[PDB]
DNA sequence: TTGGTTTTTCGTGCCATAGGTTAATGACTTTACAGAGGTTACGTTTACATACATTTGTGAATGTATGTACCATGAACGTACCATAATAGAAAGA
């Protein structure tokens, strides 16, 4: 029990939520835990900054949609959180693996 | 000419120096419970005078008690309506 069961709710919010980005103000509210209700968790349970963990989660989620043989490549990053194609093109810094070649795999 | 690795800023995240509301046991203090002490107005126990009753003798009410000496010689002394048929009894002729 950390901050009255915030771990059991963060995962549910990440699962249920739409492609809306996750920031301090966005998740600070209906979360039931403010900035410090999340800082301790991100420091202890995860040990990684939000901008990298969210990007990794989006990449792991899109790894299946890229294999689902979808022709609308521009909408793949949009349906998962990346509001722009250039920002998602994160993939170069993470995998150094072609968008298209991976999409071909 | 186009995709992707490399690099630098920059707002954002993590760490550290400051300074204030407010949990701690307490010390409170206030209310409640526990201690004896003088006073009140009864409740039980006791003696004493007078009263209804109940216990005695005495004057009247009834009640059996034995008899009355001219002559009195049998009757119901006034009852009563008379229905109808099963079962025996004492005799009489069969």
């Amino acid at each position: 029990t950390i901050s009255a069961q915030v771990i059991d709710t963060i995962v549910e919010w990440i699962d249920d939520n739409l492609h809306q980005p996750l920031r301090i103000d966005d998740i600070a509210r209906h979360a039931g835990y403010s900035k410090w209700h999340l800082q301790r968790l991100f420091l202890q349970y995860k040990g990684e900054s939000l901008g990298r963990y969210i990007r990794e989660r989006k990449l792991l989620l899109a790894a299946r949609d890229l294999r689902d043989t979808d022709q609308r490549v521009y909408d793949i990053c949009l349906k998962y959180g990346f509001d722009s194609q250039q920002t998602f093109t994160v993939f170069t810094r993470t995998f150094n693996q072609p968008p298209g070649a991976y999409r071909k795999e």
